[PDB]
C-alpha cells in the first residue's frame, strides 16, 4: 500500500523557508522506525534539505528535470514513482506539501505527529477529512528534557 509519513504543528504548518522549524528527537525516531526497509518517495526541494539518502531505505526522487545524483532514483511522474518502488508491502511517502497533496488521494494509512508548536511556516500539509480516516491508534506525549514541546502520534487508516 500507499503511506504518508508527516510532523504537523498548528494550521497543518510543515515547513518554512524550506526546512522543519522545531525541536524533536522523539519524532525523529518514530520516523526512522516506521520508514527503515521501506522504499521512500520525497519531492525534490525535499531531498535537497536533506542531501545523503535515507540508508536502508531505496530512495526515489520526485522531478520534471534529469536526475543530478547517481546514489538515487530519479522518476519524473507519480506513476512512476510507485512503479519505481516495486512490489513491497509499505511505500513511505515522505514530503514536501506538494508530494503530500497529490499521493493524499492514493494513500491506505497516515502516520502523523501532532506537534503541539505555534510556527509560521510556508507550506502546509493538505486538508483531510475525517470523514475519509479513521484513527487506529494516538498517544499524547509531554514535552522533557530532549523534546521542546509536547507532541501526539496518531495512525490513521482510510475507511
Ligand atoms: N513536516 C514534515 O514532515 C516534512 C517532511 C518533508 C518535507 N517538509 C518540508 O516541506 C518543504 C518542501 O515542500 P515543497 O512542497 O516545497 O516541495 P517538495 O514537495 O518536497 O518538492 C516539490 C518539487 O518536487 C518535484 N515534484 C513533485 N511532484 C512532481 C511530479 N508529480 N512530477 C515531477 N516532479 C514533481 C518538483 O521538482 P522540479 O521543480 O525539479 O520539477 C517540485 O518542484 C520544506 O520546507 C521541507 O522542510 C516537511
Ligand atoms: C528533512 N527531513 C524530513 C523529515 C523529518 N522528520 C519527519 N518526521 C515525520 N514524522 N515525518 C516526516 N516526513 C519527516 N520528514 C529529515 C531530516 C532528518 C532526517 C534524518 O536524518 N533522520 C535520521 C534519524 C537520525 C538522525 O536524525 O540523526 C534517519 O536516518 O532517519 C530525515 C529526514
Ligand atoms: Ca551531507
Ligand atoms: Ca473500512
Amino acid at each position: 500500500m500507499i503511506s504518508l509519513i508527516a510532523a504537523l504543528a498548528v494550521d497543518r504548518v510543515i515547513g518554512m523557508e524550506n526546512a522543519m522549524p522545531w525541536n524533536l528527537p522523539a519524532d525523529l525516531a518514530w520516523f526512522k522506525r516506521n520508514t527503515l526497509n521501506k522504499p521512500v518517495i520525497m519531492g525534490r526541494h525535499t531531498w535537497e534539505s536533506i542531501g545523503r539518502p535515507c540508508p536502508g531505505r531505496k530512495n526515489i526522487i520526485l522531478s520534471s528535470q534529469p536526475g543530478t545524483d547517481d546514489r538515487v532514483t530519479w522518476v519524473k511522474s507519480v506513476d512512476e514513482a510507485i512503479a519505481a518502488a516495486g512490489d513491497v508491502p509499505e511505500i513511505m511517502v515522505i514530503g514536501g506539501g506538494r508530494v503530500y497533496e497529490q499521493f493524499l488521494p492514493k494513500a491506505q494509512k497516515l502516520y502523523l505527529t501532532h506537534i503541539d508548536a505555534e510556527v509560521e511556516g510556508d507550506t502546509h500539509f493538505p486538508d483531510y477529512e475525517p470523514d475519509d480516516w479513521e484513527s487506529v491508534f494516538s498517544e499524547f506525549h509531554d514535552a522533557d528534557a530532549q523534546n521542546s514541546h509536547s507532541y501526539s502520534f496518531e495512525i490513521l487508516e482510510r475507511r
